[PDB]
């Protein structure tokens, strides 16, 4: 198009023959406006303003003020395919992320924008609808290309299209309800140029859902449930003296990425492995390709300078996947995790479903002939930092047995935190199940690893402090280091009291972990 | 304890002396009214069972084919009985514990827990005649008694229960029952061979007036009121053909539970979320569990060979919260649920129950819509989209709305009034029966002579609603009128603008939204 300058580097986006936008803009929300169900009638953000606001939305450049003293030559970058993928997501967000891409990327370096519809049903996407989107398309460049899914396939289904369509020797990921800060492609590009064996994110500032306002706020692990986790304090306490406190312009490596929005070689993300194609809807294919990555030869980084907002969801969901589809996406990825997929296991609840199995181990055939590395090495270099690195930082699984009293421990059904222990008749079960971080002297319910039983008899977040330090005596105590008193189930009632051995009601009896060395998958 | 067949756990009830423990009242007096005794006793003739014996023998109503099986009994789980009750009679109370005792053998029988639930009779008090404190003394020590210091509620009352108990299964009983041959030893055996399974036995009846043994349907669906309801004959037709005639000794699924009789592994019970224990007292909680048994990876089933004679009777607010609760497991199906109920609004803890949607998602349970098609693939609403329309049905040409006349109850008959938007003015459409149902109420149905009554899956409830807007019945291909604020069949011409009537469509959410407190 034409009008390009700074803040629209594509030129005017929008306009018709006429001169005026093909975007109906909507008024101011109303102000009998219920917040709390309109975060639901958006699906998760609410669009109401959204739809108020304009798609050429100027936003704060969130990069650190060194990050802007940086010079890239667009002449000697690769071209670049950005691939959208999206599912029944609303016009305005769509759109406002197409404009803020076409706006702050320099057509020198962006081949082509494609845009996957996984089988959208809503009347503005669908081609027997309305054609509220192709229409408006025909007032973008040419570089915007849209292609659809003539069903939902999901978001490795989608992205693959994407990819496989796109046309640049280097494609980068992003959602459907974004935008971004300037420069945000040319310090990927340049990093992928040097070394096409590294997948670098940006970092991901937040749009609200409620107020829209822009919020600011790299390294990353993840959790024994299969959930990708930011490196905490005691984490990052471990880290090299030198990598402790990174400077803005640093390229760090991320032993985990938190989903998506990514730059990578095509060439080389074939290579590595594109994705499990059996991973279905949402999920965890976000590790797979991280666990995957590393130990196959890749590198996973992220560029502070590369910065991108994303519309959190908040109070709703944006689409409906099924309930079996999480668990089957994780059971995928513990095939990465060798021996660690007997602990992932118990964690996400010892489940058993139809995993695919067939074709994940035709995986483990492709992960051998590949020479990729073990989980053991990836945790070992790559996730050192973790609070478990090898099976033996888990030497306690089992329930928590007071054998005077006869009943051990219970979460009373919700392992979340928050909530109270209570003492019940061990039934073996894993609402009665509690393991031991000795890295961190943690006791958490299996079913959730970020629960830690404290001296109030309660459970709470996690915190790798003194305030969750426990230690399991050889008498078989559970002292508390801080205040150096013992747990006493005395009265059905959970208290703290002077240690004795003597004392049989402050004796527990724990079952210690020791796993096989291989995990064995289930049936089917 | 003088131990045999018909008193598997001895001579029960006697005391030192030789002389039973229990008064047996006379035969109930002549000049009896049953009415007036059938509320004194609470539902049932307590004239009668008071003069009853409490080692009462009973007919065996299992299939004769269910005799010829062999239990093994030193290689099967013990299991814990647990009878809750609030202010249930002594008779009918002893009577069921007595046909557990004596129709259970010891091995398989760790304990019987009795389950106090806050009962304020004499008998049943710590501050009261201890009638039934020294009579359990009579008793072995398998039954043990405890109690709640206030009336909790049957998922209060029967949790304490089962935390309390202390074997590997428990099976949850009424306080008003009796038990045939080898009840608890099939259930037993299922649950062995898989934790996953909850087994229930069927049920038969105990007539509340005379007390006569009746023999009893082991597929049960339920209704968009949040019901249980056994499956219709057109339900059964729709199943698969190898499961239409299921033998008498096999075991067969069931979506859902009729009532709270049922055996399940203590420790799966405990991992499939248990109750909620935010329900209140009576309600809904028998298909809360069962919508979330199936969804969560475990299975129902029925026993046909575990048989137990149950005797059939003759706050307010806790009921509609339960139904809301229970929609969470619904997804988006609770749109339909949460009209037909009547758009209710209260208290349903909304915090307590996002501690559900939290633990529904932990637990990766699957959806309803999975459940309706794999577990209830045999119901008239497998869709949202088996549901077309839902709204007033009404007739431009006089300006009017159908009514239900304010009963919405079968037999009544329909009036024709003016519209106000009103539930009594709505009808939705159930395109796999062409059924014309009141909202407020999914088994009425409207029929040529111009009245509901109750719905049956046949020719003569089956309406088409046409392209030009007429409600033609396919049975006399004739089409309904308006003409004079009557309700009459006439030849269909779609010139005629007194049949010509205008549905609303139901396009519901793709999630439902729970209202506000
Ligand atoms: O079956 C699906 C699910 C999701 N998406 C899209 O994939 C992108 C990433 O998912 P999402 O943003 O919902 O994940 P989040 O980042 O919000 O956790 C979004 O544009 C979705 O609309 C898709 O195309 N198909
Ligand atoms: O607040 C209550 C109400 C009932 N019950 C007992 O729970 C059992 C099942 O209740 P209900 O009488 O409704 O059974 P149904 O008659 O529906 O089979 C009976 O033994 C009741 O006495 C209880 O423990 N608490
Ligand atoms: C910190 C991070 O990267 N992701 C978090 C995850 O750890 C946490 O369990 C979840 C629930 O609050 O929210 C998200
Ligand atoms: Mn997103
Ligand atoms: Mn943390
Ligand atoms: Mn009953
Ligand atoms: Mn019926």
């Amino acid at each position: 198009l034409e009008g390009a300058g700074p803040g629209r580097l594509h030129g005017r986006l929008g306009i018709k023959p006429d001169g005026q936008p093909g975007y109906t803009r909507a008024p101011s929300p109303p102000t009998d406006l219920s917040m709390p169900q309109a975060l639901a009638r958006g699906g998760g953000f609410n669009l109401y303003l959204s739809d108020h606001l304009e798609l050429d939305r100027t936003a704060p450049d969130a990069r650190h003020a060194s990050c802007r003293q940086l010079h890239y030559d667009l002449s000697t970058l690769p071209k670049a395919s950005v691939i959208i993928v999206f599912y029944n997501e609303p016009f305005s967000t769509l759109m406002r992320s197409v404009h803020s891409v076409l706006n702050g990327t320099p057509p020198q370096i962006l081949e082509e924008l494609i845009l996957v519809d996984d089988g959208s049903t809503l009347p503005y996407i669908r081609e027997d609808g309305n054609q509220q989107l192709v229409e408006y398309l025909k007032l973008l460049p040419a570089k915007v290309r849209l292609i659809r899914n003539e069903v939902r396939k999901g978001i490795v289904g989608a992205r693959m299209k994407g990819i496989r369509a796109s046309r640049a020797p280097i494609f980068a990921i992003l959602d459907s309800h974004i935008e971004v800060s300037p420069q945000w492609l040319e310090p990927l590009l340049l990093r992928i140029k040097e070394d096409s064996r590294r997948v670098v994110m940006p970092q991901i500032d937040g749009i609200d859902a409620e107020t829209f306002k822009h919020i600011a706020g790299c390294k990353l692990g993840f959790l024994w449930k299969l959930m990708e986790h930011s490196y905490e304090g005691h984490q990052t306490a471990r880290l090299p003296p030198e990598e402790r406190q990174p400077s803005p312009t640093d390229f760090q490596t991320s032993p985990a990425m938190a989903g998506g929005l990514f730059a990578a070689n095509k060439a080389f993300f074939f290579d590595v492995g594109a994705y499990d194609e059996d991973f279905q809807f949402w999920g965890t294919e976000n590790l797979e390709l991280s666990f995957r990555l590393w130990q196959c030869g890749g590198v996973l980084e992220c560029a502070p300078c590369s910065r991108v907002y994303h519309i959190f969801r908040k109070g709703g969901s944006g689409y409906s996947s099924p309930g079996d589809s999480i668990t089957i996406n994780k059971m995928r990825t513990m095939l990465w995790m060798d021996e660690y997929a007997d602990l992932a296991w118990r964690v996400i609840g010892k489940p058993r479903v139809n995993y695919r199995p067939e074709s994940l181990e035709k995986r483990r055939e492709w992960r051998k002939r590949k020479g990729c590395k073990s989980f053991r090495w990836f945790m070992e270099n790559v996730f050192p930092e973790g609070d478990v690195v090898t099976l033996d930082d888990v030497p306690y699984l089992g329930p928590l047995r007071n054998d005077k009293i006869g009943m051990c421990l219970d979460n009373m059904g919700w392992a979340s935190p928050g909530h109270a222990v209570g003492l019940e008749y061990c039934h073996g079960g894993d609402t009665q199940t509690f393991m031991f971080f000795r890295k961190v002297g943690h006791v958490m319910p299996v079913n959730d690893d970020e629960a830690c039983l404290q001296p109030s008899g309660r459970l709470d977040w996690c915190r790798g402090t003194a305030q969750f330090w426990w230690d399991f005596t050889s008498s078989g105590q559970l002292m508390f280091r801080e205040t150096k008193q013992c747990l006493s189930a005395f009265g059905r009632k959970l208290r703290m009291v002077e240690c004795d051995d003597t004392d049989p009601y402050q004796i527990w009896s724990w079952t210690a972990y020791n796993p096989p060395d291989t995990f064995t998958f289930p049936s089917v």
